[PDB]
């Protein structure tokens, strides 16, 4: 038994299916040439608000009259919930950590919250949600660990289990490990045999740490990645799903991502942030050439598409 | 009558069906929100090598090849690279004359797809008379980027999609520098449903095409234009001007600072990687004067030309 089960996500499905287009599947002939895979690309970015985390957000709202909802978010969870708390007139307090994005950081306000700046790490985001949640007499709803947003980003995986039958393995970026959990809850009950592998910054290097060690092992100091979504340290509640049911874990460098993620945009022309270049850089890695050949079919969880044009200037990088 | 009739159009069709894709529309409620207007975006910008020309360049290769020793032709980059593409699945050399101006990326591009590059001056005239001394001097074949028929009819091939696509249309809006899409277009158009408006867009700093359907005769660009729309700074040429002249209803010119708040609107709203050149389409349903076309004028089909845009190149202006 885990805070998730197979049945959350088809219901979180149920909640959700009237509310979101069922994103497309893309594909380069480039990106397989310079992998050796066949990849499949599932494109989060064109979801409303531009990240998968509008799953969660319908979700978990609709499983919810109250006075407000709260949160804390680097900006996308925070939008979701923004957009989705909207749909039902529920005012929204979003607690986001100083160094967000600018970008993310107006797009909360243009939806409609209110936004209360808090410290970059995960006890400043989460000892701030808990005074904003007591002072609005607000519902908390957490961006990772809340069960009806595990769920609801696990409903990614039964769009690609169906517009990829012939998938191998998914490959899904990990901050919280919401969609992690989700995804793997959802992969593994269907069809075990496909592979779950989590992409990770190496700045950001949680997940890798906790699985080598068999116990969670949370930053120590606030992590600094131009994947701004995956700052978060895993938790309680998403720990023993990736434990337990996710097959590895790769690790990618700031300069892997920035490469990947300029790959993407040059050669794809889908404008995803550097958090959803993390996946795409996993499988250009060179520890991923050690997957068996036999994981050919590669679906790669294009989470995001939130990036921060101004700020994206400071790294753009000419041909060498 | 003109260089290209729609027959020409649905034969480009049979031509390059099964080598191109059959590109998506998509829509943004936020785009319908601050225009007023329904639209739809034709996105071209996934195309095979990242614009529309690759439509035009497999056409004109597929109808020239009955094996010249080279295709040459002159190109900002998008026809360039389309080129190169369509004459490599033919084991055929490509010679590919870019002004010493255009964007490096598609420079880049250019040389990745095989072909040799030769810069020019970014004028009209100096693409022109290096192009005709390349093709001599290596015996090739001319592919004209815009004026060349096979070429126009590819192009054309868009509308085709669109009308199917887009049943309803009220108008579409084509970016213009040649006027090689836009002939296409407007041919296939008004031969299918001659009620549905075709408008240009076209940036002021480059403004030849809205110059000459105002004065009513071909007004070429008397200087090199400097525009960030670096694909449209051809002027539109003998073959495109009778075609723009009679079918095509209205032109809109759009500024530079225009030009890059669209391009960025459709990167952060819409999420696709456009060039500030298919930029041009969008500023123009946004622009002032846009707003002199009629109310009943709401369904709108721009056409996402390219994606073809160097980041590197596009710091200075982005904010
Ligand atoms: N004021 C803003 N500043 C920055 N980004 C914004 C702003 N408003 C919206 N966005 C971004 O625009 C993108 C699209 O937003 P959203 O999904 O709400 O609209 P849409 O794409 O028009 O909707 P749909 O595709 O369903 O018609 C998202 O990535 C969102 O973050
Ligand atoms: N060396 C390069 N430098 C810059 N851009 C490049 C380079 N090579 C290819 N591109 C760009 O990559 C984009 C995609 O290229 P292309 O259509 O040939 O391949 P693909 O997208 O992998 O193919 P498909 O979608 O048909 O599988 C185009 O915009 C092209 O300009
Ligand atoms: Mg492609
Ligand atoms: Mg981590
Ligand atoms: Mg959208
Ligand atoms: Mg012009």
């Amino acid at each position: 038994q885990y805070d998730i089960s197979f049945a959350d996500v088809e219901k979180a499905h149920i909640n959700i299916r009237d509310s979101i287009h069922l994103t497309p599947v893309l594909t380069s002939s480039i990106l397989n040439q310079l992998t050796g895979r066949n990849l499949f690309f599932k494109c989060e970015l064109f979801q409303k608000t531009g990240s998968f985390k509008i799953r969660g957000a319908l979700n978990a709202v609709r499983s919810l009259k109250p006075k407000a909802v709260v949160t804390h978010s680097s900006g996308n969870h925070g939008q979701a919930l923004t957009y989705a708390a909207k749909l039902e007139g529920i005012p929204a307090y979003i607690v986001v950590p100083q160094t967000a994005p600018d970008c993310k950081k107006l797009a909360i306000q243009a939806y409609g919250a209110s936004i209360v700046y808090c410290e970059p790490s995960d006890e400043s985001r989460e000892n701030v949600a808990k005074r904003v949640t007591e002072e609005t007499e607000g519902i908390m709803v957490h961006p990772n660990q809340e069960p009806a947003v595990i769920a609801g980003q696990g409903t990614i995986a039964l769009e690609v289990l169906n517009q990829v039958p012939l998938v191998d393995a998914l490959v899904v970026p990990v901050g919280g490990g919401g969609m992690l959990a989700g995804i793997a809850i959802t992969v593994k009950a269907l069809k075990p045999s496909v592979k779950v592998y989590a992409a990770e910054p190496s700045n950001a290097d949680d997940c890798y740490q906790s699985k080598l060690k068999g116990k969670l092992m949370p930053n120590l100091y606030p992590p600094e990645t131009i994947a701004d979504g995956v700052k978060s340290s895993i938790g309680l509640n998403t720990w023993p799903i990736i434990r337990d049911l996710v097959d590895d874990i790769f690790t990618v460098t700031e300069d892997e991502i920035k490469c990947a993620t300029q790959l993407v945009w040059e050669r794809m022309k889908l404008l995803i942030e550097p958090t959803a270049g993390v996946g795409v850089a996993a499988v250009l890695s060179q520890h991923f050439q050690t997957v068996s050949p036999e994981v050919k079919n590669i679906c790669i969880v294009l989470s995001g598409g939130n990036v921060d044009l101004t700020s994206s200037i400071t790294w753009v990088k000419q041909a060498e």
